[PDB]
């Protein structure tokens, strides 16, 4: 395997495109159904702990109307974009919101105090919320991302885990503080969890992975900032599945003789957000990627993949059903909303690829369906993305554009 | 006595050599047995504060299968592995665990309201948790790393009178895969010098937490320990507890004044608090990003004694434990005798070396230098093995080394970064 | 009237490496313990993260130094002298913090969010609280040993409150730092023994004079020093007892009732030391002592040097509990709880040999400095008074600074 | 046309030393002692971190100096002046925080989590609480006292009887408070109660330095130089007892009814938090080398007089003494009695510039209208009725700044 600068000549035709506005509204903690079919979303679930998973759709460079075609020769060359410039806008303000669950299973607070015996009813769910551990990434390539998460395994009592490797879709649960795993099938009881986790998939990027692929198609750039603390500590409700051994501890009597439960659990915390710390809304500039593919869009698609949970608020919406001079609480509706507001700036730089015996045997190996829409069903179709279309968006005037202008004083054209 | 660079001779041969991806599962607490029979661990014990020692093997370079074996001659030299780039990968998101006691010996909180009289009883334990102190290091060198902790010294003198206070000395110990690092109650044997095994978290309560012996191995001759080494501690106190229990050494006389009535009773004085570790960022990690050991301070600049190496890690910032829960019973309304809850935690390393291959003309003056620095270098080259009673993860790199430095992400960082 | 060291001092290129090796302190953080026997004698001394560590460093005399070529000076018109040009002060032991109390501390009321009228007040309402102390790393390197200020009770001259006096002293090994409480002689101006806790409520605390030290003629005291200092207010209580300055009327509007006894306006803080990080650590790095701001410039007269070091980032006090009745259940009558801490130091250094020529004009200068340096040359000791951790280098000179670490770490930096 | 004082004050290479040496303030940190009888008598005077020390530092006249060799100017064309080329300000006293509060706070209920209806009847429900300040450091140094802003009580009205607010102006007197977090007012004018904020502050006023204002005076003799870090946030959430004065509109809420019927009081004020100290954010025990000032004056001592104005609350530590009325075997509350101290540490430390103006038609002329007194003082106090902490260094001028710490970085910096 080589690198895309000993086999794909750079031109000075360079190109823009952008997104404009990308809104997403809806409820932080879960979808809300049509009441005409289940299966059909009236309210998306929008939070700000989810993974944006971006399928820019690029024009066919070999199909697309250039005004002057005497760069290249089509009888034995072919044309890719390659991506040197992009900046993630985002609007509206730093904030951060809060998830929860009105059955958490928290049984004892075990920060202070929590002497003997133990209080375990048939049912000591509490209505809990916490603040998400913060994390700010993204993700730069012509291949969907790769993501990991912990599921049950095959086969003491305790269910096999298993690391499963799994394309990062739109709307996918980023790690909140309580792991990469799936809450769904791991944690049966369902209230172990706050309900926008509870029933989903939290994945991580699995750099290591696809910073070891050869091609090196999934990671042209990448940034990433996680940070939390452990605000509290709790245990669990329920049997402890593996009792603590005899050889840690000493025996209780009379009241102590009921040994509480160590199966502890702390809830995480995100801190602050501040502007200074942002990843977001400044340009990168993609001159040299660490892997052998140099930002080129094969397919005449990229992937841009987005997780911001310094946006994070929740907004209180209330209506008022019944008019009335004294204040009742069964006069009010209470709901929760999250938005979104993403704006993609992309700088393109257009390529040619004059099709060799040496590199056709070489791109034929690597990607066979690169020579054959090149004319020298789509497996990605099954997954989920938010696709931004940019056919119709490429301008040859950067410098009308905010992120053209950027790179005009860069590149010091 | 001299450093490893005039008697080391540097060619232009480099090799890649990866561990690919290392997982390690189980409970951050304590091992379970198989069962049948004790010492078969169907649960091992996986935390993250414990020690990662590394015990990378290397292929013989006077045996491996170099294309070309015309850059040195085998009658009167030897080749010998020198690391010059290494990249810690560190999978699994950051965070932050918790450990804790169901019978922790705390008795109040004294903080800011413990008014006398005190309520002292036979057993006043609680099942409590904290957050440890975060602590980031990694070790390199050709020598497994060594470890100070505090331990019971000897019975001596003054078996009467005098104190009861178990006598301390400060043992030296190798870092084995497994061992606790200190969590903020200090570097001691845990299982001997607390008797109760209710004053820390059962993850530790029988366990003996090292910290590594910096100034020991930075002044030893040769410098075989630390090629390089990077480390970040935190923490601070977020409780203040007391211990029940009689106290062993009461407060003198001369620094206070007796109480009377309900004040008449002492109340302990032995304090402990728990610690914190705050918060774990990613702009503070010392893990997947590439070094370039360039220059050891020590005399051994990154020679692999014996075709191994030893990567000592510990990351307490993805320490987080994840809860798991079974449905014993499925019924249309919540019980908690219907659940069992579990608790597991994950390691993914994923360990990436570049390798210069080197060459030593055995001359008599060298020959005298090896023979008394290590005799078994000279007889292991033909011009058991004492460390195997100790625990390490082996990462066996003999059939992973390549010479294709481009093909792999850290072989491609290395050449940029030294400009082939 | 003061030169400096560069105009009289003769640098030569012999330099020497010398180290203290392992250097331990075991005990207790709160209080020695005495031998019953011997009044004199001590069974467990008092070891805490919140003394100062004040090293007396014994150097051999290099006018009767084995040195393999002595044609490099005259003994006839010369003498000579160690100058310390390199120093990093090993630490041994993790980070942590500990903490200290007081089984009766005069706490009365939190005084932060909730405190009412009308107050309770009783003839003994002392509290087992503890509270974890101001953070402080410092080391001082001179020849002589430093200047701490402190304050204790004045002189009685015509309120009953104790007159106030600043004093200065020598910060002797042991004596306690600061923790939050100010630098005071608790002993004599808290009668009461229980406004601090126990660890320094008999004690004197001491900060160091660094403005008088700085502005000495000669400099002997600060060659050069490192400080970090940091702490934050954790609680806000008042204290029990008779409130000694009553608030004048004109500075509120009085009570009735249930709020007309006023209460006590004799706040005061608890300390907190925030966190520890390495980041942040003073020690376990070389200091390359190339140019003082006073006229000495690391000249070590006398053959000794004195480094204060203070580091409350390891000041961790660990819990140890002897099972004194073996049991199958658990009851705390069968149980004794200790507490110990311990300190770990190593003390390297890198010398440069000096040479002096003595002329007559040299002579008078030395003399008017320190008549005992010409005396002690050929050309009893007050010290003894006072408690300093010895460390003997007179057997540990060695040229070869290349096994050695600081003495790699000084090849580098000085291009040798 | 103001014009720079390089374009007519002729710079000499003569310098001076001049320290005040060690500067000590001891007093009660919540408020001064007066005789029981004697208004103007203080026993024990305010003394605290949170005060201003506004010193007027005395120079010796140029012009009527003992200078060893006077050939370098003529006196029958020039006037001498000094100019600050170099300060430090020493500060002993270890880093810490101090609390103050007042045993009859007007705080009624915690506001942060838990304040549910009903509210809770009484005529007095004042409590005893304390506090730790803003914390504040700052530096100011000029030829002139420097100018604060505080708000007081307008003009009144012409027909809510809510006091009217007026941004005073004022100099800056020794002693006076510094914000604390509670806003720079007249305290004493504008919360009648006495009870709003903690005593040290509640019959005083507190005043910001009013930096947009000496910024913008034409010849720019406020400001040569001056340093300032602040910081604070909120700690806790009170609301005030007492009629609210201005109700909240009824757009802005619904009616509550039975046991919401009468509504809680929505004067909110929060207590401040100056958050943790540390060396690393220190403005002190450092030089300031006065070479460019961005004012119009560059260092020019006018009237041989100099300001220095400082507010340090990182060493606001409050000492509590304790004395032993009655000595007994057991602790009795009513045997003792508890005090207060407060205590501030200063070493002013200047170099000088000696400099000569040649006196011309037009720059006698400018002068004039810079301060007809300059001109008259040579021969060629309004500010008397102010309180400073005089500074006499007359005699303190020293030509040989090697010998002093501050001069040795001088000659270091300038390369002299």
């Amino acid at each position: 395997v080589v690198s895309t600068d000993e086999y794909v000549s750079r031109t000075s035709i360079y190109y823009y495109a952008g997104s404009s506005r990308l809104l997403a509204v809806g409820n932080p903690y879960f979808s809300i159904k049509n009441p005409t079919n289940a299966k059909k979303l009236l309210v998306p679930k929008v939070s700000g702990l989810q993974y944006r998973v971006f399928r820019v759709r690029l024009p066919d460079p070999n199909k697309f109307g250039f005004p002057d075609t005497s760069f290249y020769n089509p009888d034995t060359q072919r044309l890719v974009w390659a991506c040197v410039g992009l900046e993630i806008g985002r609007g509206q303000p730093l904030g951060v919101g809060v998830s929860g669950h009105p059955y958490l299973n928290k049984f004892d607070d075990t920060e202070t105090s929590n002497r003997y015996p133990a209080q375990p009813g048939s049912d000591n769910r509490e209505c809990l919320s916490m603040d998400y551990k913060q994390t700010q990434l993204c993700l730069i390539g012509c291949k969907p991302p790769t993501g990991e998460h912990w599921g049950k395994g095959v086969a003491t009592d305790c269910p096999p885990l298993e690391l499963f490797n799994s394309i990062i879709e739109d709307g996918d649960m980023v790690d909140t503080g309580f792991g990469c795993m799936d809450f769904g099938t791991l944690q049966a009881n369902k209230s172990d969890v706050p309900i926008d986790i509870c029933n989903s998939t939290c994945k991580y990027p699995d750099y290591l992975k696809m910073a070891s692929e050869p091609y090196g198609d999934s990671l042209f750039f990448f940034l990433r900032r996680e940070q939390m603390f452990v605000r509290h500590f709790f245990n669990r409700a329920g049997k402890l599945g593996e009792a603590v051994p005899d050889d840690l501890y000493i025996k209780g009597s009379g009241n102590t003789a009921v040994i509480q439960s160590s199966a502890f659990f702390p809830t995480p915390s995100g801190s602050i957000v501040t502007s200074e710390s942002q990843l977001f809304n400044k340009p990168y500039w993609l001159q040299r990627a660490q892997g052998h593919n140099n930002g080129i869009c094969w397919g005449n698609q990229l992937f841009v993949t987005v997780v911001d949970t310094t946006r994070s608020t929740n907004m209180t919406l209330c209506t008022e059903v019944k008019k009335e001079s004294t204040y009742k609480n069964e006069n009010f509706k209470e709901y929760v909303r999250h938005v979104e507001e993403y704006d993609l700036q992309f700088v393109f730089q257009l390529c040619k690829i004059t099709l060799t015996a040496e590199i056709m045997t070489y791109i034929h190996t690597m990607d066979s369906n690169i020579l054959e829409d090149w004319q020298f069903e789509d497996p990605l179709n099954k997954y989920t993305f938010w696709e931004v279309n940019l056919k119709e968006k490429f301008s040859a005037d950067l410098d009308q554009f905010p992120l053209g202008r950027k790179f005009l004083l860069q590149s010091g054209l």
